[PDB]
């Protein structure tokens, strides 16, 4: 019941007491571990509110105080009367930050307390949502000096008035399937690109076309909006030693901004809560550029370096992968766009992890996601045993809107 | 029940039914996943059901389930258990058992080869000297002048737990590690503790960077004894780089035969506490872990210096860059000396094919993702994108505590 994690590089052991407060399920059982699986009413509501308020009021050193009791009382009344309740600004900010804090798959959580929170709960329309999102993008981008932020739109009511952002990220490149059989642009974004076109987007059918926003307010039909181009910061990709790299035509956007998750706080559900931080280098160089089901550019890069691609044992893929990733970090750094390499980030997480164990009694973490997709064992997290478990407030996955939406 | 795994690169979906035959625990609960945790004397009471479970499986595999031979064998084991409190496996059952433990080893990427396992029956062995001889033959046979053959040697099963056979070495062949008074380490830092024991047990350490450790062998619960593997039997490969001529001057080499000797083999409730096994190396085990772990030989700095990489910013990826060339050198070296080795690309792709075949023919293939994914270049190998289900089947290889923490010294 009091669990221990070992670092096999430093022999350091930590004791986890925090997991006892876990509520949601993992997917795993005593008979089977699903650690590598990507996706495993009023009576319901008040205990949820109370659990949340109890930790809010405990966090502000006023547990069991009049203001505490009063709030509980007050929220209990409002749930009884309204079948829901509204979070106070203070609670909203706490909840959002703690959702990030609890995100067991996120390596960048050392930053958790510095989340800029934008209360968009007064928003009523998609144009409204658009205005709020452009403001988010511009604030967070900050001319390349990125700042973490989240914008929170009205909470769910009866599930038929949901606010949803249909894009998976605020900024992503379109994907087009060619009559020639291949795929132009980002293959991960093909299906969404079709919905855009089906909703009226006129695609430029280029390779790096910034997608339009599909915004949905109050459970209404989603609307299309183009982000002001001058608000979308992009970085041309060059290599510091290889002159020819620039001719590969590669660029990436500076702002990673997840927009399809569900934020849960005290039983309330925020279905539209786009948040953003800044890139770890490998997300772009390893995953986005080198995944077979993405831009898949390894072969072309390798050819340009003139490597022996005859046998896998020349490790030409590995060589090219390093250089591709060198170029990304180099390109961003040269243009003063905030980026972090996988070494620096993982080292930060180990410090954060220790901090959490020391001050909170633990830190839920998913090793499968925390370990970077390249050079894993030369990063400290690889040798770090982690306990994975679900704490609330949380960001959750939710079904894509098109399967849900009654047009 | 039915469970589905998805490959996020190819969208191939597979269905696991085999996990239903899982008995043992994972360490996980509905409230906690322990998937990245490294480590999460028996009565006749529990023994026969375990025996029966195994024998039922064995007889099904040979298509004789419910036969008279099946029924007689269960009867025979039942009686041997009540008369003698244990039982002996037939040769056929031992071989089947040993292959299936490998097959069930959810952390092993090399399981495509599982049916091709050379089983050496050392159950007649009675002394440490006898163990030495058996192990020498294993090493020679498995090395095969560089054309490596998987083998396992099985010593007598546990009885009352006071007469265990144990190989005290974690691996048959390993390099000594010596802590210096200045805090530095000569040799393999992983093996410092064991080296000290060996020295204490009478080993004359030559104290170099690559000294092959003596065998420390325990027979029938007696004190362990030292033996030195004949040098001529220990195949080693000098490490050089195909393009970089200075790489040879780093003075590196490794041994060709990876051979785990500190694990426990469970077959039908029987415990084999001494069961060394060997296959051949995946390049990254040496090039990434053995050379590049900070707690091991830790050569990244010295290599990157010789390459003249920018070592001021970690964002130059100088560590990643040196790590690749080192792994290039390990593969090049082994191939050049005609010693069996496999690269992580080849090995993971082979595993994926193996895993799919197992779903089709067996209804599942338990796999530990954390261990299956190579320690470099993870997502450019197909396993990274493979959802896997981890569960425990028997026969199995289990961890057991180090013998020096348990052994009652006869003295
Ligand atoms: C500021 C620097 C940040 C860094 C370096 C960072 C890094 C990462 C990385 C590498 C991943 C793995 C995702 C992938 O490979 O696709 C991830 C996941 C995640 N991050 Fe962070 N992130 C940052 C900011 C944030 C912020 C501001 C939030 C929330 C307010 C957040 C919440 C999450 C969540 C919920 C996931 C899991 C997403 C999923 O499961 O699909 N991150 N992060
Ligand atoms: C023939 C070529 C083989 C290859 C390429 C291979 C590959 C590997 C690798 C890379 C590991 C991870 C080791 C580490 O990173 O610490 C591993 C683990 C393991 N292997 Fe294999 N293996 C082979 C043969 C065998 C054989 C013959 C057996 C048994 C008869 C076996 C049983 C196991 C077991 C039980 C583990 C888990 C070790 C642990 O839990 O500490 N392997 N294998
Ligand atoms: C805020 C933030 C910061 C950062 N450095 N990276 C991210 C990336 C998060 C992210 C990007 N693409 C995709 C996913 C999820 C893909 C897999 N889903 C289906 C589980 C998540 C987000
Ligand atoms: C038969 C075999 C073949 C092969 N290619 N590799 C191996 C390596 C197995 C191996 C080697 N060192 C260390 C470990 C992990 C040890 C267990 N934990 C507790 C440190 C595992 C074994
Ligand atoms: C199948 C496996 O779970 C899948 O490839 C996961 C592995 N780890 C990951 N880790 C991160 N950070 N991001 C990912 O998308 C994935 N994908
Ligand atoms: C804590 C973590 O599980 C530990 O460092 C593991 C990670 N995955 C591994 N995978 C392999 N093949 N070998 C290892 O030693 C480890 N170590
Ligand atoms: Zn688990």
């Amino acid at each position: 019941r009091f669990l221990k994690v070992k670092n096999w590089e430093t022999d350091v052991v930590l004791t986890d007491t925090l997991h006892l407060k876990s509520t949601l399920e993992t997917g795993c059982t005593e008979h089977i571990c699903m650690g590598s699986i990507v996706l495993p009413t009023k009576d319901q509501l008040f205990p949820l509110a109370k659990e949340f308020l109890d930790q809010y009021y405990s966090s502000i050193k006023r547990f069991g105080s009049k203001a505490h009791m009063d709030r509980l009382e007050e929220v209990n009344k409002e749930i009884e009367s309204t079948s829901t309740y509204q979070l106070k600004d203070t609670e909203l900010i706490y909840g959002a930050k703690h959702a990030w804090r609890n995100a067991s798959r996120c390596v960048g959580r050392i930053q958790w307390s510095k989340l800029q929170v934008f209360d968009a709960r007064d928003c009523t329309t998609a144009h409204g949502m658009f205005n709020y999102i452009c403001n988010h993008v511009k604030y967070a981008t900050n001319k390349g000096n990125l700042r973490s932020a989240i914008t929170i739109f009205p909470q769910r009511t009866d599930g038929k008035h949901d606010f949803r952002v249909w894009n998976s990220q605020l900024i992503r490149y379109a994907g087009y399937k060619q009559p020639d059989g291949s795929t132009l642009g980002d293959p991960a974004n093909v299906q969404f690109t079709e919905i855009c076109i089906q909703q009226g987007w006129k695609a430029p059918r280029g390779r790096f076309d910034v997608l339009p926003l599909l915004l949905q307010a109050n459970g209404n039909d989603p609307e299309l909006f183009q982000i002001p181009p001058e608000l979308v910061l992009e970085v041309p990709i060059r290599h510091p030693k290889f002159d020819w790299f620039k001719d590969l035509g590669l660029k990436w956007y500076g702002l990673p901004a997840v927009s399809n998750m569900l934020l849960e706080i005290g039983g309330l559900e925020f279905s539209a809560c786009p948040f953003s931080g800044w890139y770890m280098g490998t997300e772009i160089g390893v995953r986005n550029y080198c995944d077979n089901s993405r831009y898949n550019i390894l072969e072309e890069v390798a050819k340009k370096m003139d490597l022996d691609m005859r046998k896998t044992s020349s490790l030409w893929k590995d060589q090219a992968l390093v250089e591709i990733n060198i170029a990304v970090l180099y390109s961003f750094q040269s243009d003063k766009v905030t980026i972090v390499d996988h070494h620096s980030a993982t080292e930060s997480f180990i410090k954060h992890m220790e901090n959490e164990y020391r001050c909170r009694g633990g830190c839920p973490a998913d090793w499968v996601w925390i370990v970077p997709p390249m050079s894993g064992s030369i990063t400290p997290v690889f040798h770090q045993e982690m306990l994975n478990y679900r704490l609330t407030p949380s960001f959750e996955y939710q079904p894509d809107p098109w399967n849900t939406h009654v047009w």
